[PDB]
């Protein structure tokens, strides 16, 4: 199942994702035609059961997919990763049978695209201190703003978090299935970022936004728990993204390595260079196992600490690629390594900054 | 005094002129022709003597300029750095009295802009193995081949160009040439699209039976490799200073943001996870500062400074790239082009690569250690 | 070490370790004397031939269980961990894997039981990293091989009864003319040097060996002449996973001690752990130890099930370097960590070895890089 | 006119043999100290008035740097003696200066600094040793720990709680003499390294201290930290010397030692370490000397930076590795450098504290 998934995703990736990725780096435009295709090829709901219209696979297979896709494109990797793990799964895992049946099949097929609306200008690490309010009068009425929202403006469904009980803090947060055509719900301009060219990261404005009471992702007050619960599987995905990034750095670096001659010998013949390659390879084998064991735990097990470790390790390891080995050429947009640095750095920041991850990890230890 | 005055003068200029220009450069990716001109009028274009039309100041003052300019703009810092250290100085130090007089005043004033042509598709780190030939025919040298990754490319009026006069001698058969931009058969390639240094024109150069006057031969035939490396030393201290400025900008921005930004009921700075980064940044910037200025003080005293300059380049550069932290301290906001830290990373990484990759620098340093 | 079973071995070694190895280890740190009595005991408790089959008088277990043992023992004592590791992986296994049925029967049961102790004899003053360029000669004469030259830095030196010894047959062939020999300790002309005084692994006996027309029986030739280099490296792979497991145990001890101390120790009105300066080290320690764990056990799972050389190199380098990074543990105890009466200072001293023997980390990166550039 | 040259020659001639005896014996080098005394190395930044080489703080720190190339142990003994055993008297202490310093300066007397306690270290403010005046003689009670120069020392600059309800603000500083009634020294500690710099516990049992009150009551915390600044530059200089010894040894060995048909140095794996070592030692050198030049000519942030940088850089002479198996051996000269190095990250303010302090200047 898994060996087959990997080969399927590798071939698709190389054939379809590779050309699209170069267009994304050049255009900075969300790959609407690619997403669609990935949808037809059954990539958009991989750890979703067949009941609700997905591929009926796991978890390792799903994370595996994200790993493989991220080799070729970190952007597409995060789009897929968010879509499923925090755009679809919250419904799958905390939603009711009616909602699962209404919302997931279109998400699974890829006819619909998923988003995760947690972060706010004032709340972003301290996600507990979010300010968006949801006041009920069988219609919830949402007010406030989100920031840095992956899949912004492409997305049809936004899993959105909003205060139902403001005088409780982290405990008074509820979670909502928000549809894109919601009356006072607006999307901000595409944010201009260091990297993940292609992605589509936007602000969201909620102005007395009318969200149906039935779209409450239940029950009221559970939202903070819902968020973090999924962010765990999400973080393994980010780690897998970081992994793919790092492998792409390595493979490119080896081949260039190797071919490129200076001082009468290929640059690789120099230990200054070869030792980097080995270090890259070693930290990538380290990262690999952190990621897949974390995903194997989740595939009924407490996996939170392991997922934090993976995210932090892979991300930091990935940034450690750095461009240098390509030399001057590596500083060039026409060559394939400069993107890996730009893209890498994100991995240390979102779905929980590495400062937070160390904090979380340390909390398990001091337990 | 001269130095303390230079520093304040360059700080004020940078801030009023270089700061607006720098944002235009990050948006347009266009060489800042106007700023350069202005910098020219304000006598920044520094370690040249007054005889030949410069500011008559010393190397510390000059490096100190590059440092300060690089706080605001690494791009403008390298353009300046190249122009002087490797576009102007080779003439100043190895050229003859006639050439000094002909070429330098316009370079010094900033009426003319300087470039340094060494690197080639097949020759970079191993600069010895360059392939551009210069064959004397008819009292004119006749240049053939190509250069790559040339800073100041297409803006520059003078290109200090290195080319084989004696191909069978390898590194020992390289000569150095004062090439003028309007030279027959000398052509400039398209602006290269880079990770960073946004405003700084980096281009290819095509030499097609390019006719260079015999009188533009810079020093004796075969001296070119020595000339190159000799200046690359002062050039490397400048790169280090660039890396320093980059790093200081990262720090200052990071401190301010970290003080103001509140999460968990406290400013983010109150967290040792964060504050400790800042301290590390500050400490490695204090380390870097002294490497740079002692290296420049050695050179100012006419002394052997090669090893120290390598150390500075490698230290500051690596330390600067370590303002991945600044991005982190802002971030998500740090990942955003509207905020001022993402450029520092993009710009930082180059410092590890050009005027001698840090692999080369460690190699060089190690060669001093081993002797012998 | 997941995903059996092997859960029984781990508990068995953990209990033994804590009960018997712990007191012995404090004596070793104080005395610097090889723990003859512990070894004996470990022998009775069936720890001395774990991945040896039952046929030849061992425990009949697999390589994960074995490496697992070494991991557990090294939590308490890195010294005793290496003594065990060498004994089995390079003192007993070369016979097991390359020796003949008669030799296996003669030499292994006593090694397996722990009645006899094993050693590895490769390194020489002039050949270490470049083990190929060893100079000890083995010249067949009379009715006997005749060995000449010297070994250095030999773990289990003077305690050991059997020394798996490598010597030139074969001088004009370099690395291809090396042979391997089962050398017994009471061999005429074979002498042991004084106990070497080391930074750490107190007291894992490390000695010089002098070979003076040393008379080794032809029947003690381990496999075919010229196979010795191959035999050495082949085992050094399983050996390196063991060294990695040693580094792992070291690192986990650093962590566990560091956590406990950091929670209890109060300064500025709060436990030191409440400071991110401190907690973040702990998290890093824990994270790199999870990373290391998987490198080690997957490497050993490959070997249990395949080509494992690259993975073993990765593990050895990763765990070793990670381990030296405690050193944070010393720091976390503060002044007290610099003290011989407290339990962290030994972890540093011990750690550093793990970067050096059974193939320095410079060599390991080289090896790894050779698989990449292939 | 700055020697070095004097301290380098002395070091190599006298300190080198002594240092090998110290590593073997773990015994405080009483005879060397005496000699260093005669050669005018004890009291370097002390004025001549008080007996006194009459030199400046660069020349002093320079001395410590040079000595630490060869020893570390001897370096810290000297460093504590002067910067925190003698200087507190010199800077906070006319009658007392005259009584106590000349013997300290000459090296007839040896100096110590008694701040740290089992319960107070990094948080030195929360010390528990009490000093209660009864009547007109102070009466000291409690314990110190980890005291450099312990049992060799004649004078102990001791800190002790004159106003217990004021915490950090109720600490006083005392000139304690070794023959004081009720003042006892604990057993030699036995450490990872700095073999044998005597490090001991001190027991204060109704210990009778006179006029030996150092400055005004309540000033003790300020006195301590004030000196700990110059002390920290010294520690940095110690870390520097350690690092330079690692480098020089590593270069020579790496050039001579042949494997794979070429000297090990020919390998970039190895050479690159050497270069990094050299580069971080040049970095460290300037941090140290600029910090000391500031103090000579305030200097707190720079001294913290130096201590942290040099110390961490020095520990990074784990790169032992270059000597290989030989480096793990007590007969070879690099294993000591690691063992010794680690201390430099810990005492006179752990590097966690130093980052904290530095960060306080940044955020202020
Ligand atoms: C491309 C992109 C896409 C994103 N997509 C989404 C999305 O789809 N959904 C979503 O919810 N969010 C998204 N984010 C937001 C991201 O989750 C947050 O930005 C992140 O948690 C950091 O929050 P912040 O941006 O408010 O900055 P802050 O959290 O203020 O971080 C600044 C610094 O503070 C540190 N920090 C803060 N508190 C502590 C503490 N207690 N201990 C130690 N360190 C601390 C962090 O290490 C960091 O370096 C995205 C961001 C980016 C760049
Ligand atoms: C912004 C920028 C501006 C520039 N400006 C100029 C200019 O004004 N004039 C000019 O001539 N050139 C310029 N260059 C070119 C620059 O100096 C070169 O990129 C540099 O010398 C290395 O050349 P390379 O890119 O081919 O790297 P290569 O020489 O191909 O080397 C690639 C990698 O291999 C390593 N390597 C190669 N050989 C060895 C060895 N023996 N040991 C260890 N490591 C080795 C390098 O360290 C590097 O990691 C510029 C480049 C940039 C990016
Ligand atoms: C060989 C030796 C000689 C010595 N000589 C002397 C001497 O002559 N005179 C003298 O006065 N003292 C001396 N000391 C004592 C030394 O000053 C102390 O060890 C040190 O100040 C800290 O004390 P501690 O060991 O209790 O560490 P603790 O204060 O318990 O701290 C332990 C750990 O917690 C961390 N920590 C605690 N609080 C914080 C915080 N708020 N933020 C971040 N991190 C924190 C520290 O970084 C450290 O890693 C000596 C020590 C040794 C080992
Ligand atoms: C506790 C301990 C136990 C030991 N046990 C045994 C044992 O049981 N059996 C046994 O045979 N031996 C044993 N040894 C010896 C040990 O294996 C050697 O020290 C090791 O093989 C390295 O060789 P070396 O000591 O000569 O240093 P060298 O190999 O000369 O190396 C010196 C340094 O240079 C590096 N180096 C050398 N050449 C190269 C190169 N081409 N590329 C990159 N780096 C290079 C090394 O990485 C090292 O850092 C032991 C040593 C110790 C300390």
């Amino acid at each position: 199942e898994q060996v087959m998934m990997r080969k399927m995703v590798r071939d698709f990736a190389r054939k379809e994702i590779a050309p699209a990725a170069e267009i994304m780096e050049k255009t900075d435009e969300f790959p609407f035609q690619l997403i669609k295709k990935m949808g037809k090829h059954g990539l958009m709901g991989i750890p979703v059961p067949e009941q609700y219209g997905g591929a009926g696979a796991d978890v390792v297979s799903y994370i595996l997919a994200i790993h493989e896709i991220s080799r070729i494109s970190a952007a597409v990797g995060v789009i897929l990763s968010v879509h499923t793990s925090v755009g679809t799964n919250p419904i799958l895992y905390f939603g009711n049978e009616e909602q699962k049946m209404k919302y997931i099949p279109n998400l699974a097929s890829g006819d619909h695209l998923g988003a995760f609306a947690l972060t706010e200008p004032h709340s972003g690490s301290d996600a507990g201190s979010l300010r968006t309010t949801a006041i009920k009068k069988g219609k919830y009425l949402l007010n406030g703003s989100k920031i840095f929202i992956t899949n912004g403006g492409a997305a049809d469904i936004y899993i959105t978090f909003a205060l139902t009980a403001p005088d409780q803090g982290r405990h008074g947060i509820s979670a909502f299935i928000v549809e894109k055509n919601t009356p006072g719900f607006t999307v901000g301009k595409k944010e201009r970022k260091l990297g993940l060219y292609g992605s589509n990261t936007t602000e969201l404005i909620f102005d007395n936004a009318e969200v149906p009471e039935a779209n409450l992702l239940g029950k009221e007050g559970d939202g903070f728990h819902i968020a973090m619960a999924n962010l765990n599987v999400g973080r393994i995905g980010i780690a897998a993204q970081a992994l793919g990034i790092a492998e792409a750095a390595l493979e490119h670096a080896v081949d260039y390595a190797k071919q490129r001659v200076q001082f009468g010998r290929p640059i690789a013949a120099n230990q200054g260079i070869s030792f980097k390659l080995a270090d890259m390879a070693t930290r990538a084998e380290a990262a690999r196992h952190l990621v897949y064991h974390a995903a194997d735990l989740h595939n009924g097990l407490n996996c939170g600490k392991e997922a934090s470790m993976a995210k932090q390790f892979a991300s930091d390891a990935a940034v450690k690629a750095l461009v240098q080995i390509y030399g001057g050429y590596g500083y060039m947009k026409d060559y394939p390594v400069e993107r890996l640095l730009r893209d890498a750095k994100v991995t240390q920041i979102y779905e929980g900054t590495n400062e937070i991850q160390r904090l979380i990890i340390s909390k398990y230890l001091l337990g």
